[PDB]
């Protein structure tokens, strides 16, 4: 056994190498939406004639 | 040339038989309709599906 002491655990080295890049799919902050405009509550859609 | 007089000109007689009966291409009274409740302004519609 060994005292794990306070100032024993160095601060972990993160990897160097080029930047890291996105690979989400679909993005998440930049994107938007085209709103309909609130339709009524009785007409279903096939989506991509709301679309 | 006569007095075309007052008194003269009698009721005209409407004729006389069965009841008169109605002929228009749609009625007009009793009718009623079931409306859509307001849809968007962008939505165009081939009728038979508002209907």
């Amino acid at each position: 056994i060994e005292p794990f002491l306070k100032t024993t655990p160095r601060p972990i080295r993160l990897p160097d190498g080029p930047p890291c890049f996105q690979r989400s799919k679909f993005l998440l902050m930049d994107a938007l939406k085209l709103s309909i405009e609130d339709p009524s509550h009785e007409g279903e859609g096939i989506p991509l004639y709301d679309a």
